[PDB]
């Protein structure tokens, strides 16, 4: 019965203590015990914590980014909104079922900016699929001749990336509340779509 | 010349380095040297630097506040979109004028979930002021037949609350540059207030 190479249980033992307490609060010492590895071992793979909250966080946007591409290749060709929200559906599963992952995300806004400039520098690469696909599927909309382009694609990622935000916070340590709240928060998500949607276009 | 009480300076020097720094970072030591008082000082008013954040962040909403309720008086009567949108322009104005003050109230998401959460308590009680008048104004608009006064309550204020998030972040340690971009933001969130009019309503 092989288990994780010494390298994932460190991740997944930092994906945990990092959600848990923070990136500041969370120590070495302690993601390592929980790892159940020598104290020294996180400074041959990783070098200092930093760097492991670094690749911890590239780790689980790898994970996110697949997902994604999958997704995005089987559902290409539907329309903008509905790509939304059905996507939308999809990460509110995915965060329930991992609740740790989901944990550890929301904690890129309490480290030193220089960190979490890095990691978002890293990840532009990545995020610039979606933005450049809904670009891309805007110009076969109809908007309302005061909307440009470029304040639909602003209020429309505003609203996709803002979301993920508020329930991560708002469902935070707290999985099977969001999964009693699932299909009514999948309703007004709906709805909201569905304002932007007649609000934006002719 | 009379300068601060004693008591200001120190939440003065508070707001700068916890902005600065954030919460988990910051020190007292420091707080102190910056105010001009001794180690003991920040102890006989306030206790601990969990005290002093949580004061410090009572005092700067308890400013805000008092510039709230005095634009809420005088605009009261105006259709709630141009309420909305007039307001955002003044705290747009606040925050590039008042810089430090806006870095540190950003810092509410990085400190451990019980300091946060009593401010938010302690805090609920005035947000309502905003929160009570938009419900009562939302009854006096024509809701399209789909969309909740719920729905709509609650995507106003997620768009009015994301939109200071998003700013106060991305502009974060530069006010030159909310400044120079000032005038095209004031426009963006013009276009987006009246798709959300047009969106939400017959």
């Amino acid at each position: 019965g092989h288990m994780l190479s010494k390298r994932d249980a460190i991740l997944k033992a930092a994906v945990e203590v990092f959600g848990k307490k923070g990136y500041d609060r969370a120590t070495t010492d302690e993601i390592a015990e929980k790892a159940g590895v020598a104290k020294g071992l996180i400074f041959h793979y990783f070098k200092n914590k930093e760097e492991l909250y670094y690749q911890a966080y590239m780790s689980v946007t790898e994970k996110l980014q697949k997902e994604f591409e999958n997704f995005l290749m089987k559902n290409r060709n539907r329309d903008i909104f509905d790509f939304m929200e059905r996507w939308i559906e999809k990460k509110l599963e995915y965060s329930a079922s991992h609740p740790e992952e989901a944990d550890f995300l929301i904690t890129l806004v309490s480290v030193d900016e220089g960190l979490r400039k890095r990691i978002l520098l890293d990840l532009e690469k990545s995020q610039r699929v979606f933005f450049d696909f809904v670009r891309e599927k805007l110009k076969d909309l109809d908007l309302a001749e005061d909307v440009t382009e470029e304040i639909a694609l602003k209020f429309l990622m505003w609203f996709f990336s803002g979301f993920e935000e508020v329930y991560l916070r708002t469902y935070q340590g707290k999985p099977e509340l969001l999964k009693r709240d699932m299909n009514t928060l999948v309703e007004e998500v709906k709805v909201m779509l569905r304002i932007l949607k007649k609000g934006m276009t002719k």
